[PDB]
């Protein structure tokens, strides 16, 4: 089992995807101290029409860095409706020998054309990894587990993503079991706390063999935020024998707390509104901002 | 399905029993339109010497206020350790009629002297819960579960408390399982929320046939909490069929908002680490105040 931890990626949200050097070096080096075998720092990105802060375009000054100092697996993330083959070379080639894994967010409907493009990032020697959306949808999506056969030589890892925070240790369960008929690869799951089953999930699909969890230090992420890494760790170390360095766990908490303070993910009504009826989250806070009733009247 | 909300009893910790009455009103009003069965508004108490505030006592005045304006079951606690039966006269003939259930806090270490109290309470016409602590440790107490047919013709609830909101979904159901072979009476679920299982842990139980779920608005209550009264309805609607009226469960969300933003109660590295290891969470946040590390090697 390999656990990956993606804090500053799915954190970045809330600061532009700013970190001071000093919350960074804490981060890089609480992390050499954890058993947390991965970690997803940033997204390398095209020029964006929005600001968009150091660790949305994660440049290679910052990952030679992060490399000197980290003793694990470091990996970044491509979200694949803003990149075709062709982008690339200008994306990936300055990262060479830095970077581990290249992740791809993609949205299901897509995996074709993401296929293409996982193809072309291993020819460049990185190892690959396949995050698709809306894992609560890919029962009723005809020939889509059929599509997977084709990531075998390809893919690193295929991590199941419960977009919504609505997904149930049940269907978890039957997920990674049908993903095992279709694809030979490692497989991974990625909870969100909208309905705080992101635990659970993630037990569940550890004792069903599953290869790959990711979480993120205090669960901070946009919304109703991840799996909170500290209580995946506490729980393993109970549960699973796994020996965990907790002084550095709190300490890590802390140097994350005054974001956590002013910014406050976590979830709530509306989040929690979103993930048992499979929302997604900003849909439903925008509408907040619809009485309650009139939202759930409309399904 | 009976579901309990004992905001108040559970929550007054930090205001020590004393709410401002617009509080306690809107409470009370909000429950006529949730689906929620009982209410567990305070304890009763006999006269202390360090003040106590309001719902310590839940004196006759605010129950008939109460009384009028509420649809639901009214239910108050009493600590089996500070209550014998000459103090039953006292303590409840003066609630007859404005309180439908006693509960009892009860160490299941003291659980024949509490049987001799639901008898003598059992006898004035009230409705008895037994709200039995550490259901962690039965499992290994020798004829503790074997000897439970004792409360067959007195108890109208056998709740077990997930004291150290360590208790999983799997121990859960064994457990339900195993109070089903020896005694008759209904029983309910109280999960505490250290390492946020409280919802998996209830809806495991009503999954198989509990009879009382306990949880209270926000998951007020010391430490770690309760499981959040929304989050077991919003999840309940969606799967269970269950009509909630989200408009009142967001302005009582709402209402104890200020509190919640003062005492800032919910589960924390501490309190994940106190679940866990089945402490009490005074023991391993009073250390805190030993390296996290300390507390556990000590273990």
């Amino acid at each position: 089992l390999k656990i990956l931890d993606c804090t500053l990626r799915d954190g970045g949200y809330y600061t532009n995807w700013d970190f001071n050097s000093k919350i960074v070096d804490a981060y890089i080096l609480a992390m050499n101290e954890l058993p947390i075998d991965y970690l997803e720092v940033g997204y390398r990105n095209k020029p964006s029409k929005e600001y968009m802060g150091k660790f949305g375009y994660t440049p290679v000054s910052v990952l030679k860095h992060l490399r000197n100092i980290s003793t694990k697996k470091i990996a970044i993330m491509l979200n694949e409706k803003n990149t075709t083959p062709e982008d690339l070379n200008h994306l990936l080639l300055p990262i060479i020998g830095l970077v581990d894994m290249i992740r791809i967010a993609i949205d299901p409907q897509n995996i074709d054309r993401a296929i293409v493009l996982a193809k072309a990032i291993k020819t460049m020697g990185f190892e690959v990894g396949f995050n698709v959306m809306y894992m609560s949808k890919w029962a009723e999506m005809n020939g889509f587990l059929s599509k997977l056969k084709a990531i075998d030589k390809i893919a690193d890892l295929f991590c199941m993503v419960d977009s919504f925070g609505g997904i149930t240790p049940k269907e978890v369960k039957n997920l990674l079991k049908e993903v095992r008929k279709y694809t030979h690869v490692p497989v991974g799951f990625h909870g969100h706390d909208n309905l705080q089953l992101g635990l659970i999930n993630s037990i569940t699909a550890i004792d069903d063999g599953i290869d790959f969890i990711d979480a993120t230090i205090t669960g901070m992420g946009r919304g109703a935020g991840n799996l909170k890494m500290e209580l995946l760790l506490t729980y393993l170390n109970k549960h699973h024998g796994l020996n965990v360095d907790f002084n550095v766990l709190g300490n890590i908490i802390t140097t994350f707390t005054p974001l956590l303070e002013k910014y406050q993910w976590g979830t709530n009504l509306p989040y929690m509104l979103s993930g048992a009826n499979n929302i997604p989250q900003k849909e439903v806070m925008d509408w907040v901002t619809y009485s309650f009733n009139s939202i759930i009247r409309a399904l």
